[PDB]
Order: C-alpha cells, then sequence, then structure tokens
C-alpha cells in the first residue's frame, strides 16, 4: 500500500548491481562481480523458475529495493526469502510492507507451504521485523558463513501457510 512490487526486467539489472557492491553476490547460485557477468547470467537463467525476483518501487515508481525468492522447491514447497533495501530508504522500515506482500505471492499464488530466511546474530533490528511478519526461529547455524575476517552465525526463521 505504501509500496508496490514489480517483476524484475533486464533494465533493472543496473540497479541490482549497484546494491550488491555494498560481499559475494550470487545469481542462480552462480557468483558474480562485474555487471557484464550478471548481465550474461540473467539471459542464461532467464527461463529458470528456480528463483524469482521483484523490485520494490514507491508511489513515485522510484526503485526502493530488492526482494529475492531462491531455492524454490515445488515438491516440498519451500523457498528462501531475502530482502535488500537501498541505503537511502532505510527509514521507517520498508521491509514489512514488502515482506508480508511477497509472502502472499508465495502462498496465495505460487501455492507454497513454508518460507525461510537467514539473518546474522548481529542484526537484531531487522530480526524483529521478520518476527513481526510471523517468522520464528527454527534454528541457529554456527559458523554458517564467513564475513569480514570471522566466521559468523546466522539465525534461520520460517513461516507456514494457513
Amino acid at each position: 500500500k505504501k509500496i508496490r512490487l514489480s517483476a524484475l526486467e533486464r533494465e533493472d539489472l543496473k540497479f541490482v548491481h549497484e546494491l550488491n557492491n555494498n560481499i559475494m553476490s550470487y545469481w542462480f547460485e552462480e557468483p558474480y562481480e562485474s555487471y557484464r557477468e550478471l548481465e550474461d547470467l540473467h539471459i542464461k537463467h532467464i527461463h529458470d523458475q528456480s528463483e524469482r525476483r521483484f523490485i520494490i518501487k514507491d508511489l513515485k515508481d522510484n526503485k526502493v529495493g530488492l526482494v529475492e525468492l531462491t531455492e524454490i522447491d515445488f515438491i516440498h514447497r519451500r523457498c528462501e526469502f531475502a530482502i535488500i533495501i537501498s541505503p537511502g530508504e532505510e527509514g521507517k522500515g520498508y521491509a514489512t510492507e514488502a515482506t508480508d506482500l511477497t509472502v502472499e505471492y508465495a502462498f496465495s499464488i505460487l501455492n507454497l507451504h513454508k518460507i525461510y530466511l537467514l539473518v546474522d546474530e548481529d542484526n537484531p533490528a531487522a530480526l524483529h521485523i521478520y518476527r513481526k511478519s510471523g517468522f520464528a526461529e527454527e534454528g541457529k547455524l554456527v559458523d554458517e558463513y564467513y564475513s569480514k575476517g570471522r566466521y559468523r552465525t546466522a539465525i534461520r526463521m520460517y513461516v507456514l501457510k494457513k
């Protein structure tokens, strides 16, 4: 309502790249750095339903941020949720609106069952927002990731349908 979701197109790639310059970034599980890389990967996997991405646009249709549905499995019906918001739009949290919206798309459209996501121990802020979205921790992964000199630990939270 304060925001809308747009299906990612080719013209949106530039914006995506600009975001991830802020860490190893993956496109369909294939890592990339340069724009050209991403550009190629986009075309290559374009018909792959394995993942789905949306651009978050404000009322003015400026590009607010990104949301990624990855690791989609149509048997177990689960996808990994991830969301990124531009450094300018971090003000009154721009996640919940977008977040809860995608969750509907997942359940009410893709007809999925469970959605999960990963967050650092050290990012409590967004950790709450997720819980206020109906998420709850199903696990805590020790040394699951390596970021900035030290193995980090990520919290895995989920939500069911119905």
